[PDB]
């Protein structure tokens, strides 16, 4: 019985991978796989419309905003964003919040297109959100830029930062549709599936209507908005079984309570793990701060703040033997890191919980 | 029994999706599927290498180049090959050579980057091959591009131009692996997976690694051959399943004998349907002239030269009615295409021959 | 799900069965079985016609040639070759190339009515073609005879050997129409059309016209090449179903390319069972020298060149148990033989492929 | 609808045509046709087996007679019967009995083998059987041959000649099982499978089994008796299919009543014909005497003696539009033939009695 805490490409839900295996050779009568649909065909523009429909329907996605399903992953939008929006303004000047590993690579693939200037100071270690009343915003940027979940350093918004009235553009990868969002709010919101809603080869991007056209010349027409969203997404091939699995989950989320509810179950798998780590007279530690420590993946290290390794390989090798997988914090960090989203069930969190507390009452003292 | 004449998406082999189907839960026993599989696995670390080695393998690829696998399909590679090449001499200039829609398109998109020089007039139809001899190219430019086959016109190459030594960039997306290939010849080689190796969302370029630095400033980097060659294409989060499903195709295209079978089968295949067509009296009509007629799409009209509008419907309609899928030709040119990539059997364009036959035999005066 | 590698008779092309089995009762709305058709109607001269302009369109046979069907098999031919044109020289003798079981056998029958010699020594084993170089030609000899095609031993002849002048005879009765032949180099060809053409009843003969009125005293009136040619293969009750078949097979090998592309689909399913055996680490051992190995029947042993029966015996009872019938050895050498005549589809040699692997993957030292 | 008057290939009952349909593609479940079935196969071994067994229990053949099927037809045997018996005595001699067009063929292929005696003179008209007492029999002939029913004249032998002690052979091809026949007093029987017991393709042999040896030199081992007994009908690949076609039309022959219930169904049948003619006052003219009429076929004129050109055509021409076939009399005495062979229904025999009646009633003068 895997249980399987991957930071992304994660685990997909049980009823899902179900529907995939036996609709694989003949998709519900069709007589062939979505392997081999054709994305002009009319049954995948059923497939596609469906998985869009979805999107506008559990986000509440205003009737003002386009929605695009692209390929490159989020690091394709690192360049998209840019490309697309950087000449939102003549100076292309965009604004960046930096608070951990993503938001900085981002920053960085930005440098390509115009200059960036980054809202606060740098930061010692990614452990807080710099508090937005701050932030030296630029008033002629093309956006602002930032990441609402780090996925490596386990920083969250529980909030929407207030960036005076301009355009605002926010990495969602980690925590799309976890939780309920005021779209209205935004003017680019982006997330690779392969964390929270589906698997990898697909990216998903909500556009407010007005900001097509301010496109750089060098865009790549397979990743400008303007053309991708006058195409419905069907500019080029798309990545048609990676958008049919998307939909699965979609409709997997809806069935079991919408964001809405995914929010709810995201707070009861984070709390149960943090109460753990508060609660371990210092053998867990988790060095971000309390009120922006991130419900969808949480690293910790063991014994003390610098990280026991003798302590940790012990924790990984155990716990690879009661098969959980991909506990292994990130290569950058190094430690511990559980990741929470959504097809995580509550019982998968009560067996890294029980085990986190075996382990701990026979390691500390 | 269904036969799928997919353009693109296209058919998989039968053996191949009963594979796909029953490791979909339990990939080869690690637990989880690909679609949940990690990237940085060890597990998927096999399956990515696995593939690279059949692309060396089957197309004999020489050491000194590179093989990687980008998102963003064959038209993410028509913005991918300027922003990567085009600053290979300081003119900024390259040549490309429109033989149909695809390479016509690949030219629009590459001015976006650079001046583009079309090496010959103007083909008043997409019905042959301008001779290389007559060719205006520049010895400035930074390579010189050509479409191998041409998807919706039915023109492909049976021989590699002299551009005079100068880097050829070449798109294979439509007879990808369906003859041998002298690589060397070659600068890049790209092809979209849907075609003929797999499926939809991956696309494998093979790089001569001396061609690396010198992209563009603006060349995003999940698109840029020199970061992606070094990481292995692992950059971000590559298409795991599309990757999973080509390496699986590439083992089917070995144990069929190789790439030098595949042109012994493409010559069967695509002379009986070109018999049926030059024996049809004048009822079957196909425009491509003989020396530059593809093995892998054949377009033709029926009834006359410009095509009875009646007698097309009737044909597909009846061919529908036969669970003979995707026959209906391309939006902007009608008629009918009939596509005999790898996957296709030769049982699949006998039933087509028998079709053919038959319509004729009932129709024509 | 049957996969039949009959060596002779052997499997017939499913299209073909089910074509007889809906006309055994009204052939073509005429009101009677073929079983029932008289040999002297118009319906049967249609048919003996058209199974003959076959024979001469796909062989491309010169009009200086006579094409008779007739009784009694290849091993008839053992005694109509020699009936018919040994009396050609005073001296009644016959040179004769021994390559394996068939040449023997037709060398030993035709010493019942004239002097044989065999051109070469006697070899120890029939794995290699004695080079024509080697051969002691009789400038007095009748005719020349040499096999084609050893089914037994897997010798093969890919090139009309050199026999000085002399009038060549050929029994081609086991790679008959699997590739093209010049017929103006040959005398008489023979082949039963059980194997490669047909079904059991009717062997095919083609006779240069000049060699007519040469045969014995002896002959069968039946059996005689001038007296048969002089009727249209009609001087007696002909064979009638079995040429029907045999006509049917015909139009099968016509639709599929003619023998041009039956050369290309042997040479990619004898490879992909020999490249199991060149790479089997001495698992398959093939006698026959790799130069002159059949294409149609690939005979070969388990474990060692002597063959391990305990080995070889669980290979045959799993074979079976996946229905694939009569891979065993001839009597007269054991072990494996696999005959893979035009009607044997690729997909046939892929299930025969795949379980030699695995079976090399589960009982490989 | 149609009617089958053949004269050989013959009519087949309902029954058995129906029956090898069903089977065609799938014989009795073991996967594959009759027609892929290999002649070493256990399969194949109770099919000739049960036919051989049928032979004997049909006609009551005893222990010391062997039975062998082989190819080359009725007229094969004409040349078989000398190669295997003219060496019984030295001489080489062979007594002939000429009462028609299948005798005299047979005595005429026999002199190619050594010296024939036609046992009386020339009859001047095939009407009549000459009398044994008055046969020129010789004392040091090796056999003495004679056909049964001649299919051509119509004048059917109703006992056994007394050759005073000679070994007897003969042709019973046209009347094979339509009476019983007292094996014990015959050395050599053959028939042609294709008048009367199944299809063409296949020759039943019936020969003592001290007959055996006495074959010359130049005799083929495809038509030796010693070699085709020892193997047991399979020296070489035999008709697989016509012997099958032949096991079934016995098996409805022993359903039917066996050979005695043909024998009085075939007097009922032949009776309601040649009734028809006595009456007819001169207008049907059958030259044979009556008590050597056959019983299998029935020429005659109608008109007068010599024939009515005008009155024959039409016959044929309304027997055609009628749906009755091939009664037609032979090339070679012109006129009408209807053959009443054991498939032929005594329902099929009134369409032509009452056909006959009426064409009577409607131009007699
Ligand atoms: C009594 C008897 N003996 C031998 C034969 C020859 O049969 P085959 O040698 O297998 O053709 C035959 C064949 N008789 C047929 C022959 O027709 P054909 O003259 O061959 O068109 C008939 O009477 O019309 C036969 O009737
Ligand atoms: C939050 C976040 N943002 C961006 C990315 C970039 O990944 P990709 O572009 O390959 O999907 C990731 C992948 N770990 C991520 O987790």
């Amino acid at each position: 019985q895997v249980v399987n805490f991957g930071p992304g490409p994660a685990k997909l839900p049980h009823s899902v991978l179900l529907e995939i295996q036996k609709e694989l050779l003949d998709y519900k009568g069709v007589g062939i796989s979505v392997l081999e649909m054709s994305h002009r065909s009319s049954d995948f523009a059923k497939i596609i419309n469906n998985t869009e429909n979805l999107v506008r329907e559990l986000l509440a996605v205003p009737d003002n905003y386009k929605v695009i399903f692209l390929q490159g992953g989020g690091c394709g939008q690192f360049s998209a964003v840019p490309l697309n929006l950087i000449g939102l303004k003549a100076g292309r000047c965009a604004d960046y919040v930096v608070t951990g590993a993503w938001s900085a690579k981002a920053a960085e693939e930005a440098k390509k297109f115009g200059t960036i200037n980054i809202v606060h100071p740098k930061l010692g270690s990614y452990t807080k959100i710099p508090d937005p009343s701050t932030w030296n915003l630029n008033p002629d940027a093309s956006y602002v830029y930032y990441c609402a979940n780090e996925t490596v350093h386990g920083v969250e918004f529980d909030f929407i930062p207030d960036v005076k009235g301009a355009v605002l553009v926010c990495d969602m990868s980690s925590n799309f549709l976890s939780k309920p969002v005021d779209v209205s709010k935004f003017g680019v919101i982006f997330a690779g599936a392969q964390k929270n809603v589906g698997s990898a080869g697909v990216t998903v991007v909500i556009v407010r209507d007005d900001l097509l056209g301010f496109a750089l010349r060098e865009c790549p027409s397979v990743l400008e908005y303007k053309v991708q969203a006058g195409n419905s997404s069907l500019y080029n091939t798309p990545p048609c079984f990676s958008i049919y699995v998307m939909g699965l989950v979609l409709e997997w989320i809806k069935n079991n309570g919408g964001a809405a509810a995914m929010e709810k179950l995201s707070s009861i798998k984070s709390q149960t793990i943090y109460e753990i780590i508060d609660n371990s007279q210092g053998f867990y530690v988790c060095p971000v701060e309390p009120q922006n420590r991130s419900k969808m993946n949480i690293p910790f290290r063991i014994g003390n703040a610098k990280g026991d390794d003798a302590l940790e390989k012990r924790f990984l090798d155990k716990a690879l033997e009661l098969n959980m997988l991909s506990l292994k914090g990130h290569r950058s960090v190094g430690g511990i890191r559980a990741s929470l989203y959504n097809a995580v069930t509550i019982e998968d969190v009560q067996k890294l919980a029980a085990f986190m507390k075996k382990f701990l009452e026979m390691h500390q003292l």
